[PDB]
């Protein structure tokens, strides 16, 4: 009829490769088969240029398509069914035990040809003539034993191959691979012809079976490296899907199929390096899809799948990087990494909506749809969101794009906020806030500042909390004055260590958590000036440091401190007595204080605001 091409992801993520089989071989031989398999794993030892694509696997109206009709047929074709069958055996040249070799290899090839009769596959046999090498044209018993084979089965002579000694076995394995390339491409072409002949007939114009056929056609082509032909048959299948009706119960499956198709064709793009072509196909179909659905769209569908769309395309971005293309990433390291990240954000928001529509009183299996939601309720951790953010983070960091990755970092911390996970949010914010002050732009600086307020109060890193709060009061004039007053009260509280006021948010658990704090914690702008330095060991300096408050609200005028320095030798507007210098120290030392540390109101500004000298 019109059955799905496949509902199976995680398929052929690596470059698809042929498979030729090896039978169930016992441990008794596996040791020497080790060497045997070594040559086989030699395909994985050698460079891709030397490496043959094929690998190994083990086993013990109109008429309906055979080999195409179902997606498990596709997959079983992919790896379960080898294009060619090869059974490796040993052949010691002897007299009558070698006749027993004849009978035994006859039995095994009889079983093998029965299996082939099940599944229409070409066969080859490999024999180690473990004896010493001899010239070709010497062993008539080779012909005799081939004839014993043929009367048993009829396998052609040339399909027989020999790997006498390991030092010989290696080269004979290389040419084995070459011959296998031969037969494998032969079988692949034969199946290609099968598909095209199938496609020339319609079972009463079902029109979707042929879609499966052209899909499998692309499979064949990419097996045979004709990437262009197969990718364009894929795209033609996309066109065919377009011709199909939309918005039915199928349209979601249509969208997923087109996702498969976009995946494959974009692979074949970047293999052929047609970048903007891949971009155009990507967009074209994805906005097709956004149009095609207006609802249901429970938005773990067509939104999460949108996320997976950008996920696969990011996969193909990194695939290009492994290939080495710098184009789109000089443009945008991952155009779609963070994009899929915001798509999983909308995923989670839609999940919140799902909970909302659930909070309604919540017969065509809508409960299963609700059960869908329950399934969708599972993928609500949104930690995978955080990880996708991490990949986008690193991906943009690849070309050292600090700003963008930093703002994705504040994204991460915001998400941890949404999840209620204050800790690591606070960590990333702790990194960002000095950065944001370095960007000098106070607006978002303050916005992440109140975010940090929430983060630290929830965490209880009240040292960090108050540091951000105080550099916030520095220039908090963009915010409410009364909240400045409240926060200043919080400042005196924390300096005393007594619980801070924003109990309007606080709940007792984290409250106690930070009550634990500050037992360990150990430690608006004004100006420093000098009337005289570099003295003649007679001068007397004095308070040239103008203590200015740029906060509208005052801080309680408590007290003062000055800290002595040792270079060379050891020795609105509010001003009050300090007599900072009356100690007649030694000459030519400019004691410029690291930080002010006078006791106005409380200890200090601590967060790194102190000037040098005159």
């Amino acid at each position: 009829m019109t059955m799905d091409a496949t509902a199976l992801p995680s398929e052929l993520l690596v470059t698809p490769q042929p498979l030729v089989g090896f039978c169930g071989l016992d441990t008794a031989r596996v040791s020497v088969h080790k060497a045997v398999w070594e040559a086989f794993s030699g395909s994985l030892q050698r460079k891709a240029a030397d490496r043959a694509a094929v690998q190994y696997k083990l086993l013990p109206e109109w008429y309906h398509p055979k080999g195409i009709l179902k997606r498990n047929w596709m997959l079983k074709h992919l790896h379960v069914l080898p294009s060619v069958v090869v059974l490796f055996q040993d052949m010691e040249w002897n007299d009558l035990q070698w006749t027993e070799k004849q009978v035994q290899c006859a039995a095994i090839v009889q079983a093998l040809k029965n299996t082939l009769q099940e599944r229409n596959t070409r066969l080859c046999l490999v024999l180690l003539q473990r004896a010493a090498p001899l010239p070709p044209g010497e062993d008539l018993l080779a012909a005799e034993r081939a004839a014993s084979l043929t009367n048993a089965c009829g396998i052609t002579s040339k399909m027989l191959f020999i790997l006498p000694h390991t030092e010989h076995l290696t080269g004979y394995a290389l040419r084995l691979e070459s011959a296998f390339l031969d037969m494998a491409q032969s079988y692949y072409a034969l199946m290609s012809k099968r598909i095209r002949n199938h496609r020339d007939q319609l079972t009463a114009a079902h029109t979707s079976l042929k879609i499966r056929h052209q899909f499998k056609l692309g499979f064949v082509a990419e097996m045979r490296q004709d990437f262009s032909t197969g990718q364009k048959h894929y795209f033609q299948a996309y066109a065919n899907l377009d011709e199909i009706r939309i918005n039915d119960g199928n349209c979601l499956e249509i969208k997923t199929l087109a996702g498969f198709l976009n995946y494959k064709i974009c692979r074949l793009m970047f293999k052929l390096k047609t970048p903007r072509d891949a971009i155009n196909q990507f967009i074209i179909h994805v906005e097709k899809h956004k149009s095609r659905v207006g609802f249901k769209d429970l938005a773990f569908e067509h939104h999460a799948w949108l996320s997976t769309q950008h996920s696969v395309f990011a996969e193909l971005f990194c695939e290009a990087i492994k290939n080495g293309l710098p184009a789109l990433q000089t443009q945008h390291p991952g155009i779609y990494y963070h994009k899929a990240a915001e798509f999983v954000m909308k995923r989670r928001d839609a999940a919140m909506e799902a909970y909302a529509a659930m909070q309604a009183s919540s017969v065509a299996e809508q409960q299963a749809n609700m059960q869908l939601c329950d399934q969708e309720r599972s993928y609500n951790h949104s930690a995978a969101i955080i990880a996708l953010l991490s990949q986008a983070m690193a991906q943009f960091k690849i070309y050292k794009c600090l700003r963008f990755r930093k703002k994705l970092a504040i994204d991460m911390a915001e998400e941890y906020l949404k999840s209620g996970d204050h800790a690591k949010a606070l960590t990333l914010y702790s990194l960002m806030l000095p950065d944001y002050r370095q960007e000098k732009w106070t607006t978002i600086f303050t916005d992440v500042l109140l975010k940090t307020l929430r983060c630290a109060l929830l965490s209880g890193s009240v040292a960090d909390y108050i540091a951000c709060s105080v550099e916030a009061l520095s220039l908090r004039h963009q915010s409410d004055q009364s909240e400045r007053i409240l926060i200043l009260e919080n400042l005196w509280q924390v300096f005393q260590g007594v619980p801070p006021m924003p109990k309007t948010q606080l709940t007792p658990e984290a409250q106690a958590l930070w009550t634990s704090a500050l037992a360990n914690v150990k430690s608006v702008e004004m100006c420093a000036t000098f009337e005289r330095v570099q003295l003649s060991n007679d001068d007397l300096l004095q308070l040239q440091l103008i203590v200015r408050v740029l906060t509208d609200i005052p801080l309680r005028i408590r007290s003062f401190h000055v800290i002595l320095a040792d270079a060379g030798n050891p020795q609105s507007y509010y001003q009050l007595f300090c007599s900072t210098e009356a100690q007649q120290f030694h000459e030519n030392t400019q004691l410029r204080i690291v930080r002010l540390e006078a006791h106005m109101g409380t200890d200090q500004v601590a967060a790194l605001l102190t000037c040098s000298s005159n």
